[PDB]
C-alpha cells in the first residue's frame, strides 16, 4: 500500500487496474459513469442553479451476458470483468427529459489485455449495439484499445524442430519445421491434439511429423478476431442509421478501434490520444528509413480534428463526457420520439439585433447566436447560448452545429463570408516535400466545405432526427481547374443525395446581404425533396442564374449600350467615339443596376419558387411559429400513416381544422393542433376501425 | 442548297437544324436513335455474326407530352420540338432479350437555344425520368447543353429611364431607374403590366414610376430555372437507386448539365466536349488575371476520366453509344428482372489456366479475363472477351468492371498489384504551383483507391442490381501521415457502407499469392452482410492480423528467440554472443515461418471464417455453380417473401427439397430447383391462401 496514511481509501490500490489505466493516461472504465454523473449534474447548474439535486436523478447499471448470452444489469465490484470490453445502461433526469433518459454506454477496458479486441469483446460489443438499437435509445462508445487480438500458439513453440539443410551448418538453412513422436505425445496428453495440422513421414529411420498448418488451442490469435471486427464495424454502420452514436476517443484507438470511431460518424478526441491504422514504428520497419517520429504525428488532433474525422476535441475524459451530454441535450430521448423542447431566459417573442452590412465584415455566427458589444449584447436568430458548432477544425468555410428557436433544437448551417486558410502539412515520406497553405474564397463552395455541408445534414438527420436551418449564401462552386480535379461535383453531389434523405422539417433562407447563384441554387432548391423542404429569401438577398456581371456580359452587350445611350443621352443622339469613352463607365453600372433589379426576392415570390420573402428582423418570430406547426402537421402526418399520398395526408388533417382556422396562420394552427391533440387522437382511433 | 447534284438529299439542308448541330461538334439529336440502331445491330454481329436481322429488331418512338401533360409515342418530321429537351421509347432485340428490352433517351437539343435549360425542359426531363423509373425500363442521358436558361426582361430595355445626379453631367452618377406615364401605357397597352414592380413619386412636375423589381414577361429568365434544376437534381438522384441510369456527355456540359452527369454516375465522355461548372472566361473576369486558357483545362477527360467522374471516354457519338449499348449487356431489363444470362464459347466446364507466382510480377487482369501468349491462350477466371473495366482512368490500384462467369453477368474487383502512379497536374491559379507525381504501392488501399472500391460496389448494387465478385489482394489501409490527412478512414468507411447496402449474392475470393490482413480484412468480411456474403481463400493465400514480419515484432521477441537456441542448437546449449551473432539470421526465419503457418487457410476453415478452401485451377467450375444455386435459392426466398427472418425463410426453402438432395451440393440444388420452378410455384400460390 502507497501512499500511507490518506483521509479516505487509496483506490488505485483497492483495484490495482485503476492504477495501470491511469499510468496509460486515460480514466479506469468503471470510474466513467461518475464522470456522467458530475457532467449531468453540471447540466443542471448551467440550466437552473437552484435545483436541489438528490442521487436518485442518476443511475448507472453495469451489463454483463448472462448463460444464455442475455444482456442482464448487475451489481458487482469494479475490476471484475472476465472480458475486456464493459458496458452501462445510463437513466438520468435532464433539463430536458425531467423524468429520465436512457442510453447505453460501451467501453474498452485498456488494463484488460492492453485493451485489444478478441471474439468475446467483439461478440459482447455487437450484443449492446443490437440492445440499444432494439430499444431506440444512444449508444456511447469510450475508445481506449490496441485493435484485435494478435497470438501465436503458444503450446507449439516449446515441441516444434527444424529439418535443417545439414545439421552441422545451421546458416545454411531448413526445408520446414516438425514434430516429434514426443511433441505429439505432449499435445496428445494436454487434448490440445487439433493445435497442428501434420503430415507424418520416415527419415532416416525417425518418424517426423510436419507441420503443414498451425491452429493453437487459445481462441483469438487471428482471423477469428477478423471476423468479429467485421461484425462490429457492420453493427456500427447500422446502428448510425437507427439510434443516436457518439464514440469518445480516451486513450489511442487502433485499427478496427480506428473504424468504429468513424463508422459511429460523431466522434470527440481527447488531445494527445492518437485514432491510428498502423503505429508509427512499423511504418518505419516497412519503409526501411526512420519517416515517422509519433503516433500523434499520424492521428494526433491536428490529423484528425483538421480532417472532419474528430467532431470535436476534449482537453481531458470529463471534458469529453460534458461535450456527450451536451450534444444529447439536443437529441430525443429514443428513436422516433418528438425532438426536446427546452425553453431558456431567451423567448421567441423578440426581433432579431445582430443585421449584416455589404460594407462591413461579420462573423456568421453571430447571426446565429449574437454578439456581445459595447453598448450590451446583440441577440441573433437563435436562442443565446444555444449554438453547439461541430466539425470545427474542418472545413471552416461553412459553419455546422446544432441551436434551439424559443426551445426547438435544431441543425443549422451557415456560411463563413471570410476567406479561409489551411495548412496541409509536409508529408514525411517525401524529402521534396514543404507545408503548403490554401486560401479559399468565402461563399464559394470547395470539396471540403461541400463534403461537410452533406456530412452536416446526414448527421442531423441519422439519429439526431433533427429538423434542419440552412442560411444559404453561395455565390456557386469553384469551377476551377484545382477544385475540378480534386472532385467538386462529386462532393456537391452529396448533399443532394442528403437532402433527398431528410426525413424532418427543413428551411433555406438566404439571408440579408445573402446570395444564391446558379450552382449553389440547384443543391438546395426545395423541389430536391418537396415533402420537407421550404425556401425564404429576405427582402435584402439577391438571386439569378448568374452574378449581375455574368448576365450583362451575355445579355447586355456593346450594340445594347450604345442603343441607351442613343435613347438616353442628348450630346450622343469620329464625332462619336469620344463620347462613348466618357459615357462607358457610368452605362456599364447602369445595365449592372438593370440586371440586378431582377434578382429580387419580389421576382422570386412573382415566380413562385420562395415560399414567402422575410423581414431578417422579424424571422425569429416569423420561424419560431412556422417550424412549431410544422412539427405538429408531421406528427398528425405521421399518425394517418397507420395507403395515401402526402398531398391526400395533409389534405385529409387540415379538413378537421375548424372552417374558421386560416390554413396560413402557423401559429392559429400550431395552437389549435396542441389544444386537440386527444380530441384528433379519438378520431385517428375512429378511421383504424374504418381499416 | 449545298453541295449541287449528291446522289440523295441533302439532310443538312432538309433540316438546317442538323447542320447548326454538326457545326457545334456533336450528332444531330434526332440521329442518336441512328447511332442505338447501328451500336445493336454491330452488338449482333459480334455476338453471332451468321444471325439474319431485319428492321422490326429496333424500333424508335419518340416521346412527347400530350395536352394533359401525359408522354405520348409519336411519328413526326425531326425539327419540330417544340423545347430543346427530346426523348425516345427504344424497343430492341439483343442477344441478353432476343424477344426484345426496353428503355428511355432523354437528351438536349443544342440547336434550340443553344441547349439550355428553361422550365418547360425541367418539367420534360423529369416527366421522362417518372415514366422510366415507374416502368422500371434504364434511363440513358445525352447532355448536350449550356445549363439553365438565362434572360433579361427585353420589353423594359426600350422604356426604362435613368434619374441622374446631375442631368448635364452623366459621369456624376444616378439615383435610381425609373419609368414615365408613356413606358406605363406601352406596358398597358400590351398587357405586359406585371412585367416591373414600381413605387409612383413626383419630381419636378413630372410622374416616375420607379422601378423598384423587374420581373419581366417572358418565362425562364432566372429562379424559375434553378426550381426546375434542382427538380431534375432530385430526380436523378432517385433514379439512380431504383432503374439503370447512365449519360453520354456528347458535346459540353454546363452547371445543371454537369450536376446530371454525376447524379447520373454512370458517365462516358466523349473526347473532347467538357463538364464544366463555370466557364474559363468567366472565372479569368472574376480573378482579373488570364489564369486559364480553355473549357477543356476546367473539364476535359484529363480532368473527369482521371477524377472518376467520367466513368469511360470516347472517341466520338457512335463509340459512346456503343459503349452504353455493351455496358446495358451486363443489365437486366428491367427493375427486379433476373440478371440476362449470356452463354457464350467459353462455357464454365474448364479449369483456370493463367496463375499467379509469387516470384512473378503479373496484371490482374489476366486473372480476371485470361492473356494472349506465344504458346495460345490462357484462359481467365471468367468468360474470354466478357470483361468491360469501367473507371480504368482513376485510382488504377483497384481494377473495377463487369464480367461473366459461364453466362451469369456479375461485378467484379481486383487489386493491381503493379505500383501505380498519378499526375496531379500544376494549379494555373498560383504560380508556385508545379506538376506532383504521387506512386503509390501495390495492394495497399488508398483514399482514391478505397473510394473507386465504395463507388463500384454501389453502382453494381443500384440500378444494375448485379451480384458481385472481389478478389481481395489488400494488405490493409495506408496508415501513413499523407494518407491518415486526406482522410483514408472517411472512404474506408464508405465500403462497410456499400456492402451493408448490397441487395445481390457477393463472393469475396482471396485469390493464390493473396493476402488479407488486419485493416483490409475488417472491411469486406461476410458479417457485414451475412444474407449476402460468403467468403473463400485459396489453398495459396495468407491471412492473419498482421504481416509475419509484424507477428514475430509483437509475440516472437529476443528471449523467446534464445530459448529456441537454447533447445535447439547443440553448441549453443562472452563465449555466446559470437555463436547468437551467426544464428540469428536463420534464427530470425525460423520464428518468421513459425508465424506464417499460422496465416493459412486450414487454419481459417478451422475457426470457420470462410465458407471453403479452394484449388484456383478448379475455382471457375465452383463459382459457377455456386453462384447459379445462389440466384435460385434468392429468387425462392423473394416469392415467400409475399413476416420472417431470411434464416426461416432458407429453411423452409430447404424443407421442400427432396430428401436425397445434399444442401452442400450446389449443382444438384441448382438443377433441382429448375427442373421444378413451376412445382414449387404451386406450392408458393398453395401457402398465399394460407394468410
Ligand atoms: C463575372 C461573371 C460572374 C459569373 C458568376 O455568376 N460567378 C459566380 C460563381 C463563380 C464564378 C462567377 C464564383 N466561383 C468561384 O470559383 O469563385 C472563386 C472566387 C474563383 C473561388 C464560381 C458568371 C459569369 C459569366 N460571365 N461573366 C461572369
Ligand atoms: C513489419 C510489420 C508489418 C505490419 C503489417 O501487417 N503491415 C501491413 C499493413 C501496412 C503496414 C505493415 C502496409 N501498409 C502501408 O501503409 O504500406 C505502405 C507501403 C507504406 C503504403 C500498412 C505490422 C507490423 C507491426 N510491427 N511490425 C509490422
Amino acid at each position: 500500500l502507497r501512499p500511507i496514511a490518506t483521509p479516505y481509501p487509496v483506490k488505485e490500490w483497492l483495484q490495482p487496474k485503476r492504477y495501470k489505466a491511469h499510468l496509460m493516461g486515460t480514466t479506469y472504465v468503471y470510474d466513467f459513469p461518475e464522470l456522467f454523473r458530475q457532467a449531468s449534474s453540471s447540466q443542471w447548474k448551467n440550466f437552473s442553479a437552484d435545483v436541489k439535486l438528490t442521487d436518485d436523478f442518476f443511475i448507472s447499471n453495469e451489463l454483463i451476458e448472462d448463460e444464455n448470452g442475455e444482456l442482464t444489469e448487475v451489481e458487482r465490484e469494479p475490476g471484475a470483468n472476465a472480458i475486456g470490453m464493459v458496458a452501462f445502461k445510463i437513466t438520468v433526469k435532464t433539463p430536458e427529459y425531467p423524468r429520465g433518459r436512457q442510453f447505453v454506454v460501451v467501453a474498452n477496458d485498456i488494463t484488460f489485455k492492453i485493451g485489444s479486441f478478441g471474439p468475446q469483446e467483439d461478440e459482447f460489443f455487437n450484443k449492446v449495439t443490437e440492445y440499444a438499437r432494439k430499444r431506440g435509445i444512444p449508444r456511447i462508445y469510450l475508445a481506449a484499445n490496441s485493435g484485435a487480438r494478435i497470438g501465436m500458439a503458444e503450446e507449439i513453440v516449446p515441441l516444434f524442430q527444424v529439418a535443417w539443410n545439414d545439421a552441422a551448418n545451421p546458416d545454411k538453412g531448413f526445408q520446414y519445421l516438425y514434430l516429434t513422436s514426443e511433441g505429439m505425445e505432449t499435445l496428445k496428453k494436454f487434448d490440445k491434439e487439433n493445435s497442428v495440422l501434420t503430415e507424418r513421414t520416415v527419415i532416416n529411420g525417425e518418424e517426423r511429423f510436419v507441420i503443414k498448418t498451425i491452429i493453437g488451442s487459445e481462441d483469438g490469435l487471428g482471423v477469428e478476431c477478423l471476423r468479429g471486427s467485421g461484425l462490429i464495424a457492420g453493427a456500427t454502420s447500422r446502428a448510425y442509421h437507427d439510434i443516436f452514436t457518439i464514440t469518445l476517443v480516451t486513450c489511442r484507438s487502433v485499427g478496427i478501434g480506428a473504424y468504429l470511431v468513424r463508422l459511429g460518424q460523431r466522434a470527440i478526441q481527447v488531445e494527445g490520444q492518437p485514432i491510428i491504422l498502423t503505429g508509427a514504428s512499423a511504418l518505419n520497419k516497412v519503409l526501411g528509413r526512420e519517416v515517422y517520429t509519433s503516433n500523434l504525428q499520424l492521428g494526433g488532433t491536428q490529423i484528425m480534428y483538421n480532417n472532419g474525422v474528430s467532431h470535436l476535441t476534449a482537453v481531458d475524459d470529463l471534458a469529453g463526457v460534458e461535450k456527450i451530454v451536451e450534444w444529447m441535450s439536443y437529441v430525443p430521448a429514443k428513436r422516433n420520439m418528438p425532438v426536446p423542447i427546452l425553453e431558456t431566459k431567451d423567448t421567441w417573442d423578440r426581433p432579431v439585433d445582430f443585421t449584416p452590412t455589404n460594407d462591413e465584415t461579420y462573423d456568421v455566427r453571430w447571426m446565429i447566436e449574437g454578439r456581445e458589444t459595447e453598448s450590451g449584447f446583440e441577440y441573433g436568430l437563435f436562442d443565446k447560448g444555444s449554438f453547439f458548432e461541430t466539425l470545427s477544425g474542418w472545413a471552416k468555410g461553412v459553419v455546422v452545429g446544432r441551436a434551439r428557436l424559443g426551445g426547438i433544437p435544431l441543425g443549422v448551417i451557415g456560411v463563413e463570408t471570410r476567406t479561409v486558410e489551411n495548412l496541409i502539412p509536409a508529408d514525411p515520406a517525401n524529402p521534396n516535400s514543404a507545408e503548403t497553405l490554401i486560401q479559399q474564397a468565402g461563399q464559394v463552395w470547395f470539396p471540403n466545405s461541400a463534403f461537410k455541408t452533406a456530412q452536416a445534414i446526414n448527421d442531423f438527420n441519422n439519429g439526431e432526427q433533427l429538423p434542419m436551418m440552412i442560411l444559404a449564401n453561395w455565390r456557386g462552386f469553384s469551377g476551377g481547374q484545382r477544385d475540378m480535379f480534386n472532385e467538386v461535383l462529386k462532393y456537391g453531389s452529396f448533399i443532394v443525395d442528403a437532402l433527398v434523405d431528410y426525413k424532418q422539417p427543413i428551411i433555406i433562407y438566404i439571408p440579408p446581404t445573402g446570395e444564391l447563384r446558379g450552382g449553389s441554387w440547384v443543391v438546395v432548391d426545395p423541389t430536391i425533396n418537396a415533402d420537407q423542404m421550404e425556401m425564404y429569401a429576405d427582402v435584402n438577398a439577391r438571386a439569378g442564374v448568374l452574378e449581375p456581371e455574368g448576365t450583362v456580359e451575355i445579355k447586355f452587350r456593346r450594340e445594347k449600350l450604345l442603343d441607351t445611350m442613343n435613347r438616353l443621352d442628348d450630346k450622343y443622339r469620329k464625332q462619336l467615339a469620344d463620347r462613348e469613352r466618357e459615357l462607358l463607365p457610368i452605362y456599364g453600372q447602369i445595365s449592372l443596376q438593370f440586371a440586378d433589379l431582377h434578382d429580387r426576392s419580389s421576382r422570386m415570390v412573382a415566380k413562385g419558387v420562395i415560399s414567402k420573402e422575410l423581414e431578417w428582423t422579424e424571422a425569429r418570430r416569423f420561424f419560431f411559429w412556422r417550424l412549431r406547426r410544422r412539427l405538429n402537421e408531421e406528427y398528425l402526418i405521421k399518425r394517418l400513416s397507420h395507403e395515401a399520398s402526402r398531398l391526400e395526408k395533409i389534405a385529409r388533417i387540415r379538413s378537421w381544422y375548424p372552417a374558421s382556422v386560416d390554413h396560413e396562420d402557423d401559429r392559429q394552427v400550431a395552437t389549435w393542433i396542441e389544444e386537440n391533440y386527444k380530441t384528433l387522437d379519438d378520431k385517428l382511433k375512429g378511421l383504424k376501425l374504418e381499416s
